[PDB]
C-alpha cells in the first residue's frame, strides 16, 4: 500500500493524484484522497480501482485544500469491499483521518479494546481502522483545547505501546495539521522532504516511497526514523519524536526485491542499487554453482527483475534479450487479490517473442518466486516458443513463511516453496534449472547500500518474525481467514 | 422529512422502505436507511431522489440487521447535498447513527461550541449533524461501560438543555439499541407503535406519522409525548423519559393543514377529520360572507384540498367536481428545492375538464395558499377552459411568517400574503374573489379532534414562535442565507 | 403507450419532455425522445423508467433540435428491456425514427418477409421495430431522390395492406419530415393540433390523448382519420391522405373506461364525459338491480374511478366520500408489467382512512376489474377498516377476452373473469355484492358522445377483434409467450 | 485503432475481449465488441475507455454468440464522443456491423453522395460510419435474396471504387457471415488466422496484428492481401477475392517503427527485429557520425524503444541501462486525445534513476519524436539527474508531415521537425546532441525482413501520399478542423 501526506501552501490534489499514480505500484485495488478545505472540512473520494479510474475531474475539483493525505490500496486483512478502501476517518476528537500502508498483527485483540475499554465503533474489518481508532481514543486523553504536539507524540507513543506489526501512517487532524509515524521497527517506508515555496513558507510531504517526493518536485529530507512520529501544523510547523522504548531500523526486505519502485531510496538504500546488487550476488552463485551451463541468452521477466537480470547478463558475460513483451494494460499479478485472477494475468501480461527462445537454452531471471505463479506459465512460454532448455534464477531466496507485515501471503502453504525442495519447486514448474538467491547474499546484496541496517524484516525467508509477537496460533487464524479459498468465499 | 426507526426481529430493510414510501410525501428529495446487521455493523444507504430511485435490490440486499432507522429529506438547512442527505452517523462513543425531521434555531451557536469546546467535529452545513454531535458529546460523558439507559436519557436531557427548535429525532447505538426523542415543544410529529411477535418478542418502530405503522401492521401506541425519549434496548426492553425541562404540547398546525397524510393521527388528531373540519369552518366562512355570491361548481385543487372541497361543497349544497385532472407522476410542488422548478412544475401537474369550467362561476378551493405559485396558475387555466368568474378558498389563514422547524419557508418576502392584504393577493393570482380561513377557526377545526392541544407551532400563521429565541435578526438570517437566489446560486 | 410528433419551429425537447409527461400514465415502463437538429441528426434519448428518470439535464441539452418524436412505454410484446424501448431507428432509406402505440398482429409472419424479401434486419422482438421496417421496406420502393409524399402515402398505404393488428405511429424521415399514421380501424388514439407561431409559420404535432395538445398550448385540429396518415415537411407543409381501402372507425373501448385521461377528447368523445356517462349508467343499473341494498356511503377506487363514482353516488343519491388515500409516488399497478410488482403495488398505492369504513356498509366503484389484483385487496382493506358490508361496481362489463391492439391482456385466464360468473368472482375477491356495467350500455355511455361512431373496439369485452384476422391459434401462441410465468422466465 | 473479428464455433467473447487488450495499445480511447447470437442478433458493447474499464462480467455474459467483432479507437476523425466508437451497424441490407482501422480520404466527398445518391443516412462525423454505409448502399444492389459470396465480393469492389484511403475493416452481415478487407494499398493491418477444431470446423480470425492471434492460440494464415476481402459464411466457408483495381503493398511503416508491438509480424515482417535492425542501422550511424563523441551510457526512453537502445548500446559497446523507470499505469502518451494530456502524462510516465546520469554523458533513445512532447521533458529529467551531457537518438526520421491513414497527425504545424533543421530541433528539446536514424535507412531496416515490400506508406517522413489524392488544401482542411484547439474547443 501506498500512503501519501502533504501538508502544503497551495491546492494538493492533482499532487497527491500524481503521487498515488507514481505510488500505484502499491496497491491497484482502490484509492483514496482526502483533503482538508478552507472551512476545515474533509474533502474524500475513495473508491476501488485505479488512481486512473477512481478521481474523475469531477472529484479532483471537490477535492479542494491545501493538505490532504491518499492511499492506494493492496488488501492484506478483511475485504475487498471499498468500504475498507482509505483513508479512513473519525469525527472526533476533532476530526482525524488516517492512511496506513502495514498490517496490525494483534487487530482482533485491539477491536475487543475498543469497544469495551475505548468505546469506539468499528465497521469494517480493516485493520487500519483500528488503528486510526486506538490513535484516536489515545489522542482522546487530551481534552483541554488545544491537543498539543507533546500531547499527539503521547498518544503515538501509547498507540506504540499498544498495537503490534508494521505501519507507516499519515493523518490529519484538523485544525491541527498532519501527523505521520513509522513502527518500532522501521518495517513499512516512510520519507519526509519539503518544497520550499518562498523565503519563508515550506511545505512538507511524507510517503511510502521517495519517488512520490522526486515526481513532485520535493527534496528529501530523509526517512523518518522507527518508532518516529512526525507533526507538520496546519502552520507549517515541524515537529518531531522518537515514540517507542526501544526504535530499531528493522526494514522490509521484500521492499527491496519486489515492492518498491527501483528509483526509490528506502533507509537511504536505492532500491534499484540493491537490485543490481541483487545481479551482482545470484549471478555469482550461478557462476559458482552452474558454472557448466550452457546459456544462450538471459531473459527477464518484466517488469521487476529487468535490471537484475541486466546485471546477471554482464555477470554472466552473456547477452541480456527482453524476450518478453509485457502488456503495458495489465499491472502486476501478484499484488492481485485472487489466484486465478493472478493465474491468467500471468498470460495475458506476457508473451514471448518467439525468435528469442528458438533453439536457445535461456535463463529466465525474475526477482521472486512466491507463489510460483509466474514461473509456471513463463517456463511453458518458453518451451511454445523453441527454447531448448530453460533455467531459472530467482533474485530473492525460497519464500517459505507468511508475511504479516503488510504483504498478503497469509498462507504459507500457497507459498511453493513451503515444504519443498528447490528441485521439487523446479520440477513443478518445470524448468531444466532453478536457482535461488541466498539469504546471507541478499542481505548484503541490501546492506550494501547501508551498513548501519544491522537487520532487515524478512520473515517470509526466514520465519522470524521482529515483532516477536507473532506465533503459530496467529499464523493459524490468520491463514483460516485469508487463505486463497476463504477469501473466494468472502467474495461471494 | 420523515422519519422511521424499527426495532424487531425480522429483517426491517423492506419495511423500512415501505415507510419511506409512505412517508414519502414528507422529502422528495433524498432518502436513506441504515441498518445494523448481526455483526454489530451499520448498513446504510442513502442518496437524494426518491425512495424508489434511492434503494434498489442490490441496496436492500446489503440492508441486514433487524435495527434499522430511514429518512425522507426535504432540506431546511444547508444545501441540496447528498452528503446532508440523512441518517448521519458517528462511531464515537459506542457508534451512534440519527435521522432528525425538525430545524435547529441555534446552529451557529453549537458548531463554534461542538469543536473548541466538545472536539467533535462537523462536516456538513446540516443542522441534524450538529444535533447528533450534541448527543454524542454528551453520551461522551458516560464510561462505565456499557451504556444505562439512564446514561442515554442523561444526555438527551443534557442535549434539550443545549439544543433549540424543533426536532423528531431516532438514532442507533451500537451495543445498546434503539432511542427516539421529540423536542420539548412536541412540535414535530413523531409516534410509537409495536407489534407482539409472541410470548415476548414486540417489534417497535417510530415514524413521523401513524400511517408508516398502519401500512407495516405496527399496532398504534402512543405519539411520543413532547420532550419524551424512548429506548429500546438491543434486547427488546422499552424505556421512556421526560428529558425536557418543561415540555408542552405545540403540535406543528401545517402538519394538519397540508404536510401530514389524512389518514395520519398526529397528537391524536386525525389529518384528514382535521381537514373536512377546515372545510366545514371555510364552507360556514363562505357561506356567510360570500352568501350574496354565484357559484356553479366547487373544484378542489388536487391533491391535499380534495377532501376539504368535498366538505364545503357539502356546507355549500353545491357541486364538488374533479375538474382538475392531476398528473400521477408529479410530487409536491410546494416541498421542491427551487421556485422555478415549482412554477414549471404546476402547469404539469394540473390541467383542466373544460367541460366543469365553461361558462360557468367555479370555486377553486386549496389547502393553502404560500408562493402563490399553484393559485396564479390554476386561476389562468380556468379561465382559459371558459371560465366565467373563477373564486379560490384557501383552508388555510395567510401565510406571511417564516417556519424555522423544518419547513422550507425561510424568506418571509417569498410568501404572497407577506406585506399584502387580501384584495392585493386576489389581484396577483387573479380571481374574482379570494378567501382564507380564519386562524381561529383553523386551530379550533384541528382541537375539535384533541382539545388538550390548547396552542399550536403557527408562527407561520402569527409569527409567534414558542422556542421565544426566534427574531428579527435570526430570520433575516435565514431570508439571506436560504433565499431561492441564494440557493439556486449555491446550488451552481 | 404514448407518443407525440411536434413538427415545430424551435427546440421541441422540453415540449416533448412535458408532452410525455402528461401521457406518462400511458406507459411507465419507458421512455424515449428523438429530435432531428440543424446538422439533419438524430438527437436519442431512451431508457427503462419514467420520462422523469429517464431525461436529465444532460440528456436535455444533447436533445436539440426543432422536430422531434417521443414514447413512453407500457410493454405489450417483446420483453422489457431497454432495447425494446421507443423510439425506434433504421439509418435508411434516408433515416427513419418511430414511435408506435398499438402492437401488430401478425408480427411473426412479417419477420420471416422481412429477412427473406425485404432484407431488413429486426433485432429485438418488438412489433413497433418491424412496423418501422415494413414502412422503411415499402418507402425504400421510391429510389428517385426525393420521396414525394404521394410516395410517403403509397408506402403507408402499402403497409396497410401488410401489417395487421392496431397502430397510432408518429415517424420523422431525416431531409423530409414528420409523419404520422392511424390503423385502418381507428382502434389506437391519435390526435392532431398546431400552434400557430407567426403570421406564416405554424407548428404542428400529433398525440395519443388532446391532452399533450392542451398542456403545451396547441390547438385541436381534429383526430386522423383511421387509416388516414399526415405529413408535415421539413419546412412546414401539411400533407393528408386515406392510406387505407376501407378505413373504418372503431375506437379502442378500453381508453375511455381506463387508459385514457378524463381531460382527453378521443374521437371527439370527452373521456370525462364518456367517464360520468359510465357513471350514469352503472348508477342507474345499480338502481335498478340492487334496489333494496342499504348503502352508506360511496367509496371510489383512485385514481380512475373517481369521477365514475361521483356521478354514481349522486344517482343513488348517498354521499361520496375519499375512504382511500392513494399514495402519489405509486402508479398505476395495472400497466406495472408483473403480476407480482402490480399484487403488491396494490397495498402501497392504496390505505383506507379507517373512519371512512367502520360500521358501513359500503359501494367500492372502480372504473374496471381485470385481473382482480387490486378488487382482491381493497376489499379486505375496507373490511380491516370495519365495513360492516362492501358491494363493488365495476364501470366496465366483465373482462373476458385478451387485449391484441396495445394493452397486456395476452393470457385469458389471468382475467379475473375468464370462464367465471358474477357471482364467482364476487366470491373470490370477497365482496358481499358485485355488479358489472353492461356492454350495451357502456357503449352509449361513449357513443352518446359521438354517434357517428357505430361500433367501438371492445374485445376484451366480447372477444370480437375487428381487424378479424385473430383467431385461437395466435390467441393460443400469444398466451404461450406472454403469460405471467413465460414473461418471468424471460426476466430470469 | 485495432480491429478483431472471430468466426469460429465457441462464445468468442472473452477471446474478443483478450484480443482487444494485446490490440490495447493500438486504441486507449474507446473499445467495442458486437456479437451474433444464437438467434441471429447483434449483441454490441462500445464506450469510452480502456478494455479493462468497457467490459465487465455483466456486459460479457450478455455478448453471446460464437461471431463477433471487436474494436479499440484512437479517433484520427469526427470527435471522441462514445458515439463514434465502433463497431458500428446498419440493418439493412440484412443487418451489418463494421469495425474500420484507418482514414478515409475522400469523405465530404461521399457524406454528400451517400443522402442525395444511395438514400442512407450518416449520425456521425466519423469516417468509419460512411464507410459501413457505401459497403451497405453497394450491398443494397442486390435482391436475389440470399447474398451470395460474389455479391459481397461485387459489393466490396464497387465500395473500393468509391472510397479513398487506408483501411483494415472486419464486418458481419446478419444470416451469411463474416468480412474483412484491406485497403488497395494495404496501408492498414490485417492478419488471417484459423483454430482447427476437428475433422472440418476451423475457427477463423482477423486482427490488426498477429500478436492477438498468439495470444488467442490460433494458427496464422497470412496478411489479408492488399485490397482483398476475405469472407467466412456463417457454416464456416471461407471464400477470398481480389477487389481492387491494382492493389499494392505500401504497409505503414509507422506501424513498425512505433505503433505496433514487437511480438507482431506484419507483412512478413517481425516488427520486434525491424525495431534491432533501426537500433543496427542508429547505432552504426552514430558510430560513424558521432564517432569523437564521449559516451558514458545508453539509455532507451520505455518503452518503445528499449530493444532498438539495447541493440543500439550492443553496436556502439556501451552499458544498456533502464536509467528510466516507466509508470506501468500511464498508457502511450503519443496516442493520447489532446496535447495537454500527453504532457502532463510524461513526468508521470516517466522518473530517472538518478544513479544512472550523475556525471555521466548518456545517451538517450527513442523509437522517435514527433511533437517533442517526451524528448523535451526527458532531457530536463536526465540534467536534474546529474548528466553532464544529454544525447537523443531518433530510430525514426525527422517526422514532417500530417498522416491522413488513420494515425492522429492532422497538423503539420504540431510536428517539431516541421519547418526545423536538426539542430533547431536539438535546441528546442535541450539536447547536446540530436541525431535521426535516416529514412533509406529506416526502410531498410523493415524491409530486410521481406524485400517485397518495395514502397512503404510513409508520408509522415517524405510527404508523399501513395492514394494520391492526399494535396495541400486538404492537409490544410485537416489542420483546421482538427488542431489540439479546434479539438480542445470542440470537446468543451
Ligand atoms: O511466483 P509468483 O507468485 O508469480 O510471484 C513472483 C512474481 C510476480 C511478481 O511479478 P508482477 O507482480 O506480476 O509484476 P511486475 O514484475 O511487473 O512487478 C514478481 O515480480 C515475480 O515475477
Ligand atoms: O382488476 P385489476 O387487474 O387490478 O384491474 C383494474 C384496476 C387496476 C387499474 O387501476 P391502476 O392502474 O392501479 O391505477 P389508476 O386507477 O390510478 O389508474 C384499474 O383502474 C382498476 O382499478
Ligand atoms: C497494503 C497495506 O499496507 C494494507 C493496509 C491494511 N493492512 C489493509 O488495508 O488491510
Ligand atoms: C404500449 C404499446 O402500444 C405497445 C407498443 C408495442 N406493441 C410494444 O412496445 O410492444
Ligand atoms: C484509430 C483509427 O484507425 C481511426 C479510425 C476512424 N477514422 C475513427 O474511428 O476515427
Ligand atoms: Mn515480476
Ligand atoms: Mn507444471
Ligand atoms: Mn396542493
Ligand atoms: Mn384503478
Ligand atoms: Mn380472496
Ligand atoms: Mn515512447
Amino acid at each position: 500500500c501506498g500512503i501519501v501526506g502533504i501538508a502544503g501552501v497551495m491546492p494538493v490534489n492533482q499532487s497527491i493524484y500524481d503521487a498515488l499514480t507514481v505510488l500505484q505500484h502499491r496497491g491497484q485495488d482502490a484509492a483514496g484522497i482526502i483533503t482538508i478545505d478552507a472551512n476545515n472540512c474533509f474533502r474524500l473520494r475513495k473508491a476501488n480501482g485505479l488512481v486512473s479510474d477512481v478521481f474523475e475531474a469531477r472529484h479532483m475539483q471537490r477535492l479542494q485544500g491545501n493538505m490532504g493525505i491518499g492511499h492506494v490500496r493492496y488488501p492484506t486483512a478483511g475485504s475487498s469491499s471499498a468500504s475498507e478502501a482509505q483513508p479512513f476517518y473519525v469525527n472526533s476528537p476533532y476530526g482525524i483521518t488516517l492512511a496506513h500502508n502495514g498490517n496490525l498483527t494483534n487487530a482482533h485483540e485491539l477491536r475487543k479494546k475498543l469497544f469495551e475499554e475505548k468505546r469506539r465503533h468499528i465497521n469494517t474489518t480493516s485493520d487500519s481502522e483500528i488503528l486510526l481508532n486506538i490513535f484516536a481514543s489515545e489522542l482522546d486523553n487530551f481534552r483541554h483545547y488545544p491537543l498539543e504536539a507533546d500531547n499527539i507524540f503521547a498518544a503515538i507513543a501509547a498507540t506504540n505501546r499498544l498495537i503490534r506489526g508494521a505501519y507507516a501512517c499519515v493523518a490529519m487532524i484538523i485544525g491541527h495539521g498532519m501527523v505521520a509515524f513509522r513502527d518500532p521497527n522501521g518495517i513499512r517506508p516512510l520519507v519526509l522532504g519539503k518544497r520550499d515555496i518562498d523565503e519563508n513558507r515550506t511545505e512538507y510531504m511524507v510517503a511510502s516511497e521517495s519517488v512520490a517526493l522526486d515526481t513532485l518536485g520535493f527534496d528529501f529530507l530523509r526517512d523518518v526514523a522507527p518508532g518516529e512520529a512526525i507533526y507538520i501544523t496546519e502552520e507549517g510547523q515541524l515537529f518531531t519524536r522518537q515514540c517507542a522504548d526501544n526504535p530499531v531500523s528493522n526494514p522490509c526486505l521484500f521492499e527491496y526485491v519486489y515492492f518498491a519502485r527501483p528509483d526509490s531510496f528506502i533507509d537511504k538504500i536505492s532500491v534499484y542499487s540493491a537490485r543490481v546488487n541483487m545481479g551482482t550476488k545470484l549471478g555469482e552463485k550461478i557462476a559458482r554453482e552452474w558454472e557448466d551451463l550452457d546459456i544462450d541468452v538471459v531473459i527477464p521477466i518484466p517488469e521487476t527483475s529487468c535490471d537484475i537480470a541486466l546485471e546477471i547478463a554482464r555477470i554472466l558475460g552473456k547477452p541480456y534479450r527482453q524476450g518478453f513483451v509485457k502488456n503495458r494494460y495489465v499491472g502486476r499479478t501478484f499484488i492481485m487479490p485472487g489466484q486465478q485472477l493472478r493465474r491468467k494475468s500471468v498470460r495475458r501480461k506476457l508473451n514471448a517473442n518467439r525468435a528469442e527462445f528458438r533453439d536457445k537454452n535461456v535463463l529466465l531471471v525474475d526477482d521472486s518466486i512466491v507463489r510460483g505463479t509466474t514461473s509456471e506459465q513463463i517456463i511453458e512460454m518458453a518451451r511454445e516458443a523453441g527454447a531448448k532448455k530453460v533455467y531459472l534464477a530467482s533474485a530473492a531466496p525460497e519464500i517459505r513463511f507468511p508475511n504479516v507485515y503488510g504483504i498478503d501471503m497469509p498462507s504459507a502453504t500457497e507459498l511453493i516453496a513451503h515444504g519443498r525442495e528447490v528441485d521439487e519447486i523446479r520440477q513443478i514448474i518445470g524448468a531444466d534449472g532453478l536457482i535461488f538467491q541466498d539469504l546471507n547474499d541478499l542481505i548484503d546484496a541490501v546492506r550494501a547500500e547501508n551498513p548501519d541496517i544491522q537487520q532487515f524484516e524478512c520473515s517470509v525467508f526466514n520465519g522470524v518474525y521482529v515483532t516477536k509477537d507473532v506465533d503459530q496460533g496467529y499464523l493459524d487464524f490468520l491463514d483460516t481467514l485469508r487463505n486463497d479459498d476463504a477469501k473466494a468465499v468472502q467474495r461471494q
